[PDB]
């Protein structure tokens, strides 16, 4: 499991047996999380000014900022829905999977979020990861309501495992920090 510091709040197992787990911890514990790939929701430029970026950057130090800087020139700007992977020596996670999340209210923004999440799982499988964690999506000006984000992301994950051939992914974790968020995800996960 994700190990000391991480509580499994709730769990659902999908039709092909992949397990979805709601987990809680302190942001500050992110770089000890025992999962093979962590998702970093971000912008085209792959910034690290949000709570998760900050914690991954602090945990990963110089080597990590360096690996990110290089990726922006290597690949970016990331198109909307695109994911790209950093090696993350210094974390328990083998890789961080950056992804460009669309803005709330854009054209077919729900369908683009869904492509985003699928592209995150694709990138995890391409690296043959056995587990991946999704932290909380951002909130504010141009951000998805929590309801809709939980709804789409859950829907994308199951659809992905339907369409995917021989996924290495057995465990998908949702990192959650607040009660309202925890509650919403539980509500949506019950729609099964």
């Amino acid at each position: 499991g994700p190990g000391d510091g991480f509580t499994i709040l709730s769990s659902k197992s999908l039709v092909l047996g992949q397990k979805l787990s709601l987990t809680q911890s302190d942001i500050s514990h992110i770089g000890s999380m025992r999962v093979e790939g962590i998702v970093h929701p971000t912008t085209a430029e792959i910034d690290l000014k949000e709570d998760i970026g900050k914690a991954l950057e602090k945990a990963g130090g110089k080597e990590f900022l360096e690996t990110v800087k290089e990726l922006r020139k290597s690949q970016g700007p990331l198109e909307v829905a695109e994911a790209a992977v950093s090696q993350s020596s210094g974390l328990a996670a083998k890789f961080v999977i950056h992804c460009h999340i669309p803005q709330w209210g854009s054209d077919k923004c729900e369908e683009q979020l869904e492509e985003t999440i699928k592209n995150c799982l694709s990138a995890a499988e391409d690296k043959k990861l056995k587990s991946v964690a999704f932290p909380p999506f951002p909130s504010g000006r141009n951000c998805f309501p929590k309801q809709t984000a939980a709804q789409v992301t859950l829907k994308a994950i199951s659809a992905h495992f339907d369409d995917s051939s021989a996924s290495s992914l057995k465990n998908v974790y949702f990192l959650l920090f607040d009660s309202e968020s925890i509650g919403i995800y539980v509500q949506e996960m019950a729609k099964l």
